[PDB]
């Protein structure tokens, strides 16, 4: 009664079979895990970074935002591994543009399978110029339609508490960065990254797009990811010390996201937050091993009324990408700064 | 690299078929929806009690207190319209038991086909004798397996915020009641209603076991519930005030769960979070149209028949008296209300 119909959709292993990943996509996606691993596990001292759009609603923009991140990656790979922010799910507040798969068109018409096409197409399109991905894993069934392209996983400052994401981190073949919640507490957080850690058993659809019982493994690559919240920002020396003392044994390093609820509602403090973080760091910080930012082409975000200007976002705001550069650098002089105090 | 593999599951129609319901069962379903929309929705001026156990581990011990509660639910059936929680699925702080579908032999062999043949055939059981049930929908699958017999879904306190479970209540055929969040305040449950009252696109899996998209109508029948949590109990008079100031125009009732946040960690809180709530509505408050209590044969819980092996529960005695003090205050507020 409160379904109105289904439609017939594309199983996962049908679409990968029509939008094959290249060798170099492959080969990309395996190695933006592995840098990030090392870096959240302590192995290499490096920053992880991820950057880029809020959400992905161009691919053609998306790719040009691409080129010149990799671009800069190839200059600053001694200090900071860099992953794209591809994300394709967006989850509201009430009701809005989902992302990319839910709604490629921005209009309304919720062609899903075409989402999935265009999604997919993006994700080989990118890691075929040797760019990492990361996205949210909002949807509990779309990774089996994309896991293969993917470095990162982050699971939302809304979705760190259900049971369902942490089920299905568990099963993710690559590092999962669990969003403190929305009222700025990090408990939540560090619960999600244990359950995580431990195998799952639950229901979940297959590449023959099925349901069947899955067993996960456990993800030993979960970390904290710091984004601020109602009860006030979390990227300071100060905020840092309280998430390094509630971490259990075991633990992975930390994130900072500049962005969401460390921003202060303006893209114009991601900077700021660069320069505390950056403080930090240059001054022996060893805890802080990621960073995340919503940098575009151009900065701000518009409302949707293609009556859209070029390479600026339709969901958050966003910084612009020569701003992006100089926080960039400015971090990677960071990373080096570290090293020194740390011999 | 990090599925340790599938097993294959009986899908959602074939369970339907092996363990169908009966007649009485869909009627009482379909009742206890109809009574709870038209308590939520400020046409009846009983109030709707979701009540029972914890969780359900045992189907006997289960269908006992169901007896039970049936026989109670006759007698102050002017005054209030009851649901008895069957919850099947319990989401953990990190990690624990996540109840009977998901490992119904509660011993770390998780055979999922059996737990949901037992939940299942527990739905019937209780529907059957004329009980209408209400779990927390916490799997997004699950419910393809059970919803034709449920008559309240619950959307916890650590998914209201989430947007799978908005999607999913937006498509579900009955009342659904987003908690607060564990921090304790409302927006986020007035957010979800918000939400599921929209129409959603999404992918989720039929009756025949595939993934589709699916176009939900939306769900008009979605209330806040009230469970305290970090920032405080909300039961109050001034909670409860607080809790109106932020209702949208169109807003449905509030539902107050005397457990959980609002026991501060002890269960024998419940009888005077009752007497709280019963105060409110015996003065004429009609915001509150709404309870939920955790009710067990026996009282207490443990790591013993009729114990909750979740949360502590008040016992079957205390239950009796909270339910005829609630009914009770209903009747005061329809003398206020004259
Ligand atoms: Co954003
Ligand atoms: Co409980």
């Amino acid at each position: 009664v409160r379904i109105l119909g289904y439609d017939p959709l594309a199983s996962p292993a049908l679409l990968q079979v029509q939008i094959p990943a290249t060798p170099t996509s492959l080969e990309t996606a395996k190695r933006g895990r592995r840098e990030a691993i090392d870096i959240i596990t302590g192995k290499d001292d490096r920053v992880l970074v991820i950057v880029g759009p809020c959400s992905i609603h161009d691919l053609e923009a998306a790719q040009e935002y691409a080129l010149r991140l990799k671009k800069l990656s190839d200059e600053l790979k001694g200090d900071l591994s860099i992953i794209m922010r591809a994300y394709l799910e967006k989850p509201r507040t009430t009701v809005g543009w989902k992302g990319l798969i839910n709604d490629p068109d921005v209009n309304n018409t919720f062609n899903i399978n075409k989402g999935l096409q265009s999604a997919r197409q993006l994700f080989v399109n990118l890691t075929n110029i040797g760019l990492p991905i990361g996205s949210e894993m909002l949807d509990t069934i779309s990774p089996q339609y994309l896991a293969d392209l993917v470095s990162f996983g982050a699971i939302g400052a809304r979705t760190t508490e259900s049971q369902l994401h942490r089920e299905l981190a568990s099963g993710l073949s690559f590092p999962v960065g669990f969003k403190n919640g929305t009222d700025g507490t990090l408990n939540v957080a560090v619960d999600a990254c244990q359950a995580a850690a431990h195998s799952h058993h639950f229901m979940g659809v297959t590449k023959h797009g099925v349901a069947a019982i899955t067993t996960t493994k456990g993800n030993e690559h979960c970390f904290v990811i710091l984004r601020g919240g109602k009860k006030g920002t979390n990227y300071d020396a100060k905020s840092v010390a309280e998430a390094k003392a509630q971490l259990p044994a075991g633990s992975n390093g930390l994130m900072i996201d500049y962005s969401h609820g460390n921003s202060n509602k303006d893209f114009r403090n991601q900077p700021k937050v660069n320069d505390v973080v950056c403080e930090q760091i240059a001054n022996g910080e060893n805890a802080i091993t990621g960073v995340m930012i919503e940098s575009n082409i151009n900065e701000g975000n518009q409302g949707i009324p293609a009556g859209l200007k070029y390479g600026v976002s339709i969901t958050d705001a966003c910084i612009g990408w020569e701003t992006t550069e100089d926080v960039l650098r400015k971090l990677a002089a960071a990373v080096r700064q570290r090293r020194e105090v740390n011999k």
